[PDB]
């Protein structure tokens, strides 16, 4: 489960991050 | 440990990113 | 698949934001 | 190799983030 949550957080905080930029 | 170690430390990123852009 | 995607997307979120701080 | 170099980067992105950040 940790490394399940982890690489969904992953996949959200690039989503997130690229929004933020632009 | 190497894995569960990195998974921590992302979703740990990104709460701190979410609490540094607020 | 999902493990490996988000591996993917790690590599690819720290080379856009190394390019974005330079 | 992909998974171990997802984690090594993922663990650095964050040294990087919060040094940047400081
Ligand atoms: O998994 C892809 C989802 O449809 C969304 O995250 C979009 O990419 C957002 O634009
Ligand atoms: C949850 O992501 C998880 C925990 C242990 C093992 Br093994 C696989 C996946
Ligand atoms: C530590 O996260 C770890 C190392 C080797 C294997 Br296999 C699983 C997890
Ligand atoms: C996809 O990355 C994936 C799904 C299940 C297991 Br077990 C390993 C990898
Ligand atoms: C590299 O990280 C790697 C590739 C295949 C398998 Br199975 C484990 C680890």
């Amino acid at each position: 489960p940790l490394v399940v949550a982890a690489s969904i957080i992953a996949i959200l905080h690039l989503i997130l991050w690229i929004l933020d930029r632009l």
